This record gives structure tokens, C-alpha cells and sequence, in this order.
């Protein structure tokens, strides 16, 4: 094993996305061949850590031109992991590109996962407002929604994504604008599930007065409320009792956490809308993606609109119904009762 | 036809020039005529004194103000009002009221502007005329019982009109979904055009529906229940609320699939893609009751038919369906009020989010 | 085989039901021997046909103080099943004692259920307003939620029954009075799940107007509405997003089916309630455990109270925890989204 | 303590005597007092100038036209109130207005009647205090922002509290809850007592709640969630009203247990009976987070403790909970308005089942 700086790499080069007749997905072509691929992991996980390494030595086995990265801390713990050089000639033992976070982020092409839900999400936000790459995104371990790929099939499908033969699901994503009373300028964060309010460890609730495209919709006492892309309509927004939502329609989900109200009905809003959110009369929490973020006084608003740079997450997609399989396999959607035994 | 008054003529409405289909220059569109506004079809809320009250009254005030008008009212209507008109135009005994009406197709074809006087139903129905083909511009009066469609006031019909005419008007779109039956033992099929729903009910049968739901080609799900319904954003608001969906804002492309009374604790509603292919096939349990008339289909409330297992239907949006392998203005376009008709119906009209009491 | 007539047995002896410290269920004990049992199946059910047969030939086997009871038809459908008579002998015949309903009704000390929910239902609706006797359910074919007891174990579990050592649930029943507009008295029915009201056939509404013990609760318009026993919230009610309630709690359910409404949550009433509810403005159709009755129209109005003759069902149990049990294993109660494989 | 007035003084409440516990002749059971009612307790909403303006207005009633009533409250109240009576009794400089406080056990031991002054948390704070014994009748008047428990309006203090004195008020019996805590390596319980509910929430912590709940012994269900509710059926209008709860009639005896936020499609709420046993365990998922501080407890919304993976808590009904192998006065009296307080209460306050606008 040989670590190597990661600022040796070209930057990021972009594929091209492309929707082909009678497809639900974006055909994913590399104008400049695949080269800088950055692997993230679920963290102090034995199943991820090995199917790194698997998965790296493959890398190098199989595509001398591909470059492996990593982070710094992950490149340490690894570097025991490998034994045997490529080909057993000590002369090329395994290069692993690594750096700061900033380098990372500035040259890689494609972002794979191995994990779960979280590490799509901490993978994703590592980007900030640079355009994100497209996501491979084996699960491993414990199983969350988001990962369409069984770690086994990592040779097969690796394949088809290098050879630009792979398609991806477009995931929209929000942007949260958050404007504290105190200061002068919104802190921005980007969201692939949701954006929510709550009143978190204060016993008292929340008091939300919500507003859309400028006009007041209504005013809800509550633990809470989140707003979620189709993506997260699957995640907090479910458990609070909001309905399923395809990741390719385009729209905003505002769903109450426990209103106190018997006929707050979850909404679902174009996907064009503004919407501002101002906390009436330390009071609420704000979370991103369920990262806790600032929390907020009386007075404190947050915008939300879509994110409108390539916009969005492109996830690489097994079949065109993903979403179905999902649904039924994961979730438990619509599961009969018992008929037989 | 008989006129019941010598102060109304009935005239084929084949007499009247082919529809001007109006421009829409665009979150509302603004309405702008390319040729004048001059044919306006008018339906009522049948065997309901205010909206025959309504009809007699709108249509008077048409023939005194805007002479290049022309009305068109179904033929048992203009029977129906044509005693109701007690003067002729102008107190001139040689000029009455001229009524056009004839067969649907005939209606269809030279209508350049619906008017609805009633409610929900009302505008359903009228809609419901213009299935195959390009629907014309919609401006709905809200008469008797309050529904949620209609956004205006028949007490405000001079000065709406008036903006609608001189191309001051916007309106809203609303998407139509396609129902086809494909008949057990049939290749051909039978399509309808939905504004609110398609829904699929037990009906008078005592026993659960038993619905094989495909999307895309792939099985979805078998549920066993009252029924299902398929709905626009516009129908978000229809069946599917009752039957605990969410309220989708028109403005949004989806289909909505809700369960009705399901045997199921997890078949929460589902939003799907405007490009979505849906296929529901009538199914049943292994050795059953009968096998005949076990579902009743709807289209915005409307019964089409009885299904037999073995029956049906394919659901697409009129537009933008994708058809993955394995499987003329479009839409509805209504007057609209306000640019925040929407927030303000569902707060005003169905209680969105009522506070508890408060105070008092 | 020898077919008799049921006339000839004794009227129903009566069970005595105590309820032991500890326990949520009620002791079964016969005070006098048990003898006349009456036992209905799915028809049409090859399964339960043949357990019927295999159930009688060990009650004549084993118990020869039993006297076997069944419908006529029934009688006639099975005679031919049986080939070999007791201990083998021609001077023994298997001896099934049947007559007109009434007769059965008069007779029967325990009544014995092979196949589902509706046969349960179906079974206990047959005593009209005679006392219910109690009732042991075996799950054939199809699977239901009522019967605790699998076939199989139809020996050890009718052992423990006849020798006064098994326990039973007690479940309470709602009483509809129908009192049509025309005519001069009320129609009296018995419902172990429900009562419902429901627009059937008609493309219209249903206009409901609800009153507890005589004042006015609200006007629901409406698909329809539930009355449901603690037994009935996992049919009807619960597909219409109603609760869960133990059989346990004494309480009658008010579940609205599709109301034009955000606000109907669903109510759980005491058990005492007097609950009236007019038609208002062949409207509407009136079922009772699901079986249609007369239809309704405007000014027509049911009248329902909790059953108060021994009254109610006693249904022998499997254990403690049947409840708990049934929801968890025949209704996928909670269940987990996939967290593996 | 210090008076703030010579028009006050503040005396210790252990000169007043024992509690006189009334009886309960029976929907409503009639407040009839054995020996006359006398040692009135009165509790406001803190930090609101109307329930303090109340409370003084209320007693200044009580001390002119009830000689024989001794008033108790809190000792801050005492010292904070004793500035606002700015005259004494009957213009008598030697009859100041006498204010009898002291420790909580003593206020407990002594109180013929508990008069709240505020809201929901009045109550419930009001009626904590009775935790470990018998509780006194309620009188509870709504001052401020409304809530659903308190059945008056402050305004017709004199004429209810002349109903109760006289043996002619009625009052609705509500049950309570007990939550016994046993924490991780402890075979000790700490028990506290309900009116509304028990809940454990993940509260601060972001990450969800992991809970194995059991039923008289037998393992219920894993549920992964923000948390969950027990409530009473006076509860059921409370946080599980919120989330997604059926409203159940404080006449029913039941144990309502329902899911905030699961991650789950199926979690129906449930109804158990009163008789029911239930515990509930602080689980975790294999390798995680951390261990501590992970679940918060709150009894009638009052913060108790943060718990830890392995702590557990039983909750049974007061009366009446049947354990089956392997496992003074009861309850609240609430003084009543009208026999109809309960179908009024959901209908004007919490708007159940309110009508979609069908007329202006
Ligand atoms: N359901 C609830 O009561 C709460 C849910 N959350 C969710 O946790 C999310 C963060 O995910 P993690 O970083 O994994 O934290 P995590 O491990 O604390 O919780 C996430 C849980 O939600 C699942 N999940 C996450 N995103 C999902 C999606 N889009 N669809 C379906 N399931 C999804 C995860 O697999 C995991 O089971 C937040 O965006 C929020 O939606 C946060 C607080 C409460
Ligand atoms: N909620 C329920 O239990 C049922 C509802 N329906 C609805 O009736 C519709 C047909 O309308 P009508 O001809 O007036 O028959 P209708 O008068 O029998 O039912 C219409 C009721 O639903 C309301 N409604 C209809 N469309 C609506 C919409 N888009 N948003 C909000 N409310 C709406 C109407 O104002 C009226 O109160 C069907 O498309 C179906 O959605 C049909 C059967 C049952
Ligand atoms: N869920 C729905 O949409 C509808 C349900 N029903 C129910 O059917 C019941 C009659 O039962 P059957 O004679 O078997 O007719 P059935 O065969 O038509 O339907 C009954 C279905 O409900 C189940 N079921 C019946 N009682 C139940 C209970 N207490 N708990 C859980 N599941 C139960 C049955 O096992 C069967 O799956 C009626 O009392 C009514 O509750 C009737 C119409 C519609
Ligand atoms: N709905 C929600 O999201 C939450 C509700 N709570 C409730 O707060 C209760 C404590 O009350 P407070 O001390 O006033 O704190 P609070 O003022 O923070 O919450 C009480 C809110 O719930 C209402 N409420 C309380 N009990 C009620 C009941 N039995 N029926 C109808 N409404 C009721 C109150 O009127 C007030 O609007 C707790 O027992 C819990 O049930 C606590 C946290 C969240």
C-alpha cells in the first residue's frame, strides 16, 4: 500500500445525462473516461471496511486507469488490510489517493457508498455547493432505503457504470435559507430527504407561522414540521403519516410532526414554491438531513425552495422500478394479512 | 323543438361558426382571444330553481350587452327556459331571445367558452361533454350548496364576464386523466376522461374488491378492500381526501392512487409520476362468490359499468405518459379569482389546519 | 351412518363461567355433562368437510356421551364420508342427530366451528335471540382472525373443553334496532363486529345525523358509518382507520367510512351508549356483520345499544395473550421495515 | 414569611385540620359534602397577570361571603399576592385577609377542594401534588388562552362555587395512571401518577428511540421512533389526539398506547383495557450511538429524568390492573357544567368533525 496526495489528480470531469425514449432514467455517458472514484464508508463496521478493500483491490486489479480515493483516516486503517501487491510483484502495491476534505470534493468523478442511508447523505453534504457527483451506492450491513445495489454484484455493475452503459434516478434536492434575528447574512445547506423543526428536548410547542410564495397558509402549534424532497417522503416525513411520493415527481412535502389540530392533512406543493417559515410566539430545534444545525428564537425564519452547476443527485438505479421494489421489500407497503398458515 | 314562448326561438346550434380556440401567454395563464368570444355554452345544475333562475338571468344580460353572443344550452334546457323569458330584446317583438342548442357533437364543435352555474358536479359534467377533444376555457358560478371548483359568485357575473371577454382573465390548468376498459374476452376498449377520478368500488356487493394494481409493467400489489381511486391533484381534494389522502395542489403533475378501505394496515396513499402507465385487472380468491358485476367503475362520480373479474383498466395522464418496454390544447384551463385561490380555498372552504378554540 | 332426529335430546344445559384470580378470561364449567354439540363448517370446502367428518368420528370414538349435531344438508353431504363404523362393528353406525334450526337452537350445549370468520359469524347469528352457547372455533382453510384453535390439535383442546378445564373470552355484541318510517315496530338484530350504514349502489352521499344518549353529536355526509364491538375493530373499522381495541375493553366504536371531513377522528364510546342515527337529506343500505338488511331511506333511523339470557359470546381460548398474538402474526401488526438480507 | 400588607396575613396551614373527603352518590357522581367544605386550595397558571388578578378577586369573595372557608396556596403565590388586597375584611383593620401555606405535604393533607385559575397545566400540575394519596374534587376555571380540562369561565365563580358549597354540583370521574420507573441496575421504582399520559421521546437526541414494549408479560412489539404515549382516556385528547389517536370518552376504562412518529407503515394505535400491565424497556440496535440520556420520560408533559439503554418503566391503571402469572379514594373528580360536557368540549373546542363551508 502506497498513500499518495490526492492534489496529483486532474479535477473532477462531468458526465453527460441523457433521457432516452421510453426510460424513467437519465443514461449516464462519460465524455471524459471515469478516472478519480472516491469510496466512503458506514465508519467502525467490519462488512464495510472489508468490502473496501475488495472492492479497491478489484479497482486495481481490473482498471489500471482508475484512481482510488479515500480519506485520510480511512487510508490509515486500511493500509494493514492489504497484503498482497497487484500481480504479487513487490513494484506496484496499492496507491490510495487521499487529502483534505476541499481536494476530495474538487476532483472526484464518482462517489460510491458502502453503507446505508447515512453515508449517501454524509457523502452527499461533503460537497456543499459544489455539484455532486454521480452516487454508486452499494448496501452493506444494516439495510436502509436509498441503496439499490447488493455489495456482491459490485464487479458486474462497476462494469456497466465505467462503460457508460449505466442509468441513473435523478434526485432532487432542497436548499434551506436560514435567517437568524441577530445577524446579517442566511446560512445555506442543501437537503436530500428533508428540512424539519422541532421542539426537541424543550417540552413546550413549537409555533410555526408558514408561508407560501408570500402568502400566509396557516399558523401550526406542534413538535413540529418537515419539508421533504420526494426522496425523503420515505423517511421522517413517513413516520408523521405522509404519503409515498415517487422520486420523479416534482414537488415539496410539508408535513406536520404531531399538530395540535385534527385537520392538518400533509401537503404537497409544487415543486416551484417558496416557502418561509417563522418561528412565533432556544425554542426549535432546525435539522438537515437529521444533522442538528443552529437552533432557533422566536423570531428566526428559514426559506426553502428546490435547489435550481448541475443541479440534484444522480444515483446510479438497478432497474426502472426501483421505487416499487423498495416499497414492497423495505417498507412493508400494503402487506396482506395472513391468508395461509 | 318547441319554444314555450313566442319571445324565444330555438335555433340549431350547426348555425354557428367552429370553435376559436383562445391563446393562453404564460403560475396562471392569461386567457386572450384570437378571435372574438362569441359562442357560450351554459349548463345548469339540474331540477334547481336558483341555477334555472341563474341561466334566464346571465343569458338576459348577454343578449342585452354583448350582441356578437351567441348561446348554446343543451335541447331539454331550452325547452325547459324558454317559457321563463317574459320580453323580447329591446321591446322589440321581432327580436327574441335566441337559444341555440343541438346534439353533443354539434355543441362541442363550436363552443368557445363553458359556463357553469351549480357546483362541483356542475362543472364535472360540462367538462365531461369535451372528453375527446380540446376542451374549451371554464368559468364556473357557484350557485346553491357550496362546493370547492366554482370560484366565483353568480352575484359577480357582469363584471367576470366582463374581464373574461376583453382577454383580462387568467386560469389555471388542471390535467385530465384517461381511463380505457379492456372487457374479460375483449381487445378492444372503452376510454373515458376524468377532471377529479377513476375509481373502483364494491359497490352494492357485499364482498371486497380483489385489485391486481401494475405501474410501469411491474406488479405493484394485490388489495383486497372497498375499492381504489385514481385521482388528479384536482381530485386530491375529491374521494381520495375522504379516503385519507393528501391535499396535492393543482399545480403539481402526479396521479394519486388511494386506497378505499383497505384490509391492509399498510397501503398508505401513494403519489406517482404525471408519466406514470397504471393497469388494474379485476382479480378474485380461489373458489368465491360470484364472478359477475363484483366492481363498479366511476369516472368523476359517474357510473360507467359493472366489471366481471377478468375486466381492466389502463390509467394515463393525456400527456407525457412513459411507456417503458413491456407497455390539440390538452387539459383544463378555469378562470380563476385571485393568484391565491388555492391556499385561501382549502383554508375558507375545507378547514385546512383549523386552529382549536382559542379564545371565547 | 345413521341420521336421527334432534328432537329427541334434551334441551341446552347451560355452562357456568367464572372469572379465577389472575386471569383475564372466564372458566368454562359444565355444571351438568356436556353433551349436545353442534358443529358447522365452511360449505363448499373440501378441508373442512373432511375435519368434520374426522371431529365426529372422534367424538363417537372417544366420547360416547356426545351427541354429534348438524344441518340437514350438511347431514345428507357427509353420510357418504364415513365408511367403517365404531370399533368396527355393523351394529354401531355413526349416529348424526339433525332437524330444523330451531331445534338445533333449543339443543345445543356447545356450538363447534370448522373454517373462518364468517362461519363463526354465521353460527352465533343462528341462535337469533337465544342465548349464545359457547363457541370453539378451528381455523380451516382461508385464514381469519377469530378462531385461536389449528385443526390438528382438535383432541387435546376438546379434552380440556368437555372436562370443564378451558377458559373462555367473553366478546360483547351491539343490538340494531331498525325503525323504518312505514311500519309500526323495530326490527332487532344481533352483531358480533358491526353495524353499518353505507351509500352502496348509489353514486351519492350518505347524510347522517348522530345521536348519543339523546343529543346530537354531529351530521356526517359520508360513504357511511361503523358501529363496531371491540371484536369488530380489527373488520370493517379498522379498514376504515380505525383502532385496535382489545376485546377486553368494554366500549363501542363510532368509525366514520370516507366522510367529507378532515376532522372525523374516529370515537370510542362507553359501553352504555345509546347511539341514534337518522337518514337525512333505497338512499342507503343497512348491514349487519355483514350481511345486508333492509335499505333505508330519508327519516329512517337504527337505534344501537350494547347487548344487555346470558348475554354475549363466549369464545373458548388458546391462551391469555390470543389478542396479542393474532395481531402481531395475522394482521402484521408494527411490522418492522427489512433490516437484513 | 413577609406580608407585602398589614391587610394580610400568611399562616401556617397546619392550623387548619384534616381533609374532609366528600362523598360521591351516583353518568356525573353528586358532590355531597359529609363534613362542610371548608380548606379550599387555590392554584393559578404562573407569570399571568389574569390568573393572579383572578386568584385575589376569588378570594376576596370567598373571605366576604364564606366565613367558615379557609384559603390554602403556594408559599411564593402567598408572599407574591399579599401586596394586592388593598383594603381589609370588612373595612376591620383586625380582620386582615388570612392566607394559610406551607410545604406541599401539608397543603395535600389538609385541602377539602383543589380551584385551579389558568389552564390544562393547572390542572395537571394541581392534581400532581395528590400524586401518592387521595385526590380532592376539582373546580377548575379557564382564564388566559383556553385549553379543554377546565369546564368555567372565571366569570361565574360565585354562582358554581355556591353550587359546589351547597352539596348541588356533580362531577365526572376521570382515572389516573401510574408510571413506575426501575432503572438499569436498580431494583428500586421511583412512581409518579397520571391524568393525561406517560411518554418517552428521543427529545434532544437525534437519533430515534429503540422500545420493547411488553403486555401482561408477553412481548408486544420493537417500535423505532421519535417514541411513544400511554394516556387515559382524558389523555386521548392530549399529545395522542396529536398523534393520530382516536378520542375516547373519559367514561371508557381504557389504556390508550400510541406511536409518536414510527418508523413503521403498521402501527395502528391500541385501546387496552384499564386491567392491563404494561412495560416498557430502553432498547438499542447492534453497535450504535450512545447508550445514555437517549429517551426523555415525561409524565402529564412534565420533564421526569432522561433514561438510559436498560431502564424500564411499568404503567398500570391506579385500580383494577390484573396480573396474570409471570407478572383511600381512586381517581379525579372533576366538577361538571352540564351533563353533556364531553360531545360540546370535542365539537366547539377541538372542532371534531367540522363541516366543509357549504353556505356564504
Ligand atoms: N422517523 C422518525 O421519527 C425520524 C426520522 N429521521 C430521519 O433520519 C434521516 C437521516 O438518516 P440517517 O443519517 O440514516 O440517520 P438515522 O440512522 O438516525 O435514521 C435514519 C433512519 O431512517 C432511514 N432513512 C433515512 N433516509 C431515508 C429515506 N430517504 N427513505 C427511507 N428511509 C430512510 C434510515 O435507513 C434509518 O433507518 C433524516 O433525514 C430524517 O428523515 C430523523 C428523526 C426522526
Ligand atoms: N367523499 C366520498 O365519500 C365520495 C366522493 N365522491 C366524489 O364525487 C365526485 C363527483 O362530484 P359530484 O358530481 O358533485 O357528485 P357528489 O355531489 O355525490 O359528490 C361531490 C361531493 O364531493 C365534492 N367534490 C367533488 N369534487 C371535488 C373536488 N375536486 N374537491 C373538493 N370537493 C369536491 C362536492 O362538492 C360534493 O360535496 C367524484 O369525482 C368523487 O371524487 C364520490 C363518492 C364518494
Ligand atoms: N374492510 C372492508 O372494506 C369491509 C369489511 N367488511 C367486514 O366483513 C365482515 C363479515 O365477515 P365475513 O362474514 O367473513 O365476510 P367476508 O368474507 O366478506 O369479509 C370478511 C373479511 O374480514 C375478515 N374479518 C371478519 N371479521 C373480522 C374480525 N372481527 N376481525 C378481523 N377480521 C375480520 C374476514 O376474515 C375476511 O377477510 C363484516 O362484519 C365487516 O366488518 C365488510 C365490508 C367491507
Ligand atoms: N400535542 C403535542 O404535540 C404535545 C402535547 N403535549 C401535551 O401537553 C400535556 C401537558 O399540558 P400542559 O402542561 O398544558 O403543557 P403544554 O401547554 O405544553 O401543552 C398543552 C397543550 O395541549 C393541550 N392539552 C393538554 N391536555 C389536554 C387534554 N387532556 N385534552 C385536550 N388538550 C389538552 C393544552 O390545552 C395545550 O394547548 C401533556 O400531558 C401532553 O399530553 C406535550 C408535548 C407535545
Amino acid at each position: 500500500v502506497k498513500i499518495k496526495p490526492v492534489n496529483n489528480l486532474r479535477s473532477s470531469s462531468s458526465a453527460d445525462f441523457v433521457s432516452p425514449p421510453n426510460s424513467k432514467l437519465q443514461s449516464l455517458i462519460w465524455q471524459n473516461p471515469l478516472q478519480n472514484v472516491y469510496i466512503t464508508k458506514k465508519p467502525w463496521t467490519p462488512s464495510t471496511r472489508e468490502a473496501m478493500v475488495e472492492f479497491i483491490t478489484h479497482l486495481h486489479e481490473s482498471y489500471p486507469e482508475v484512481n482510488v480515493i479515500v480519506q485520510p483516516d480511512v487510508a490509515e486503517e486500511i493500509s494493514q488490510d492489504f497484503k498482497s501487491p497487484l500481480e504479487n510483484d513487490p513494484n506496484r502495491p496499492h496507491i490510495l489517493y487521499t487529502g483534505p476534505e476541499q481536494d476530495i470534493v474538487n476532483r472526484t468523478d464518482l462517489l460510491v457508498t458502502l453503507g446505508g442511508d447515512g453515508t449517501i447523505l454524509h457523502g452527499v453534504s461533503m460537497f456543499g455547493n459544489t455539484q455532486v457527483p454521480p452516487v454508486l451506492a452499494f448496501a452493506l450491513g444494516t439495510l436502509g432505503f436509498l441503496s439499490p445495489f447488493d455489495f456482491k454484484e459490485h464487479k458486474k455493475v462497476f462494469q456497466e457504470v465505467i462503460s457508460s452503459r449505466a442509468k441513473c434516478l435523478h434526485r432532487t434536492r432542497l436548499e434551506c435559507h436560514l435567517k437568524k434575528k441577530d445577524s446579517n447574512s442566511s446560512i445555506v445547506t442543501h437537503a436530500m430527504n428533508d428540512i424539519f423543526l422541532h421542539r426537541g428536548n424543550s417540552p413546550h410547542l413549537t409555533n410555526l407561522d408558514i408561508f407560501i410564495d408570500g402568502e400566509f397558509l396557516t399558523r401550526t402549534t406542534a413538535d413540529g414540521v418537515a419539508l421533504a424532497t420526494p426522496t425523503g417522503s420515505t423517511a421522517y416525513s413517513l413516520s408523521a403519516g405522509g404519503s409515498i411520493v415517487s422520486p420523479l415527481v416534482p414537488a415539496i412535502l410539508m408535513t406536520p410532526i404531531c399538530p395540535r389540530s385534527l385537520s392538518f392533512r400533509p401537503l404537497i406543493l409544487p415543486h416551484s414554491s417558496h416557502i418561509r417559515i417563522k418561528i412565533g410566539s432556544s425554542v426549535v430545534k432546525l435539522s438537515v438531513d437529521g444533522i442538528p444545525q443552529q437552533d432557533l428564537d422566536v423570531g428566526d425564519e428559514i426559506y426553502v425552495i428546490n435547489e435550481v452547476k448541475r443541479s440534484g443527485i444522480y444515483c446510479v438505479a438497478k432497474t426502472e422500478n426501483d421505487w416499487i421494489r423498495g416499497i414492497n421489500e423495505l417498507l412493508g407497503f400494503n402487506s396482506s394479512f395472513r391468508l395461509t398458515k
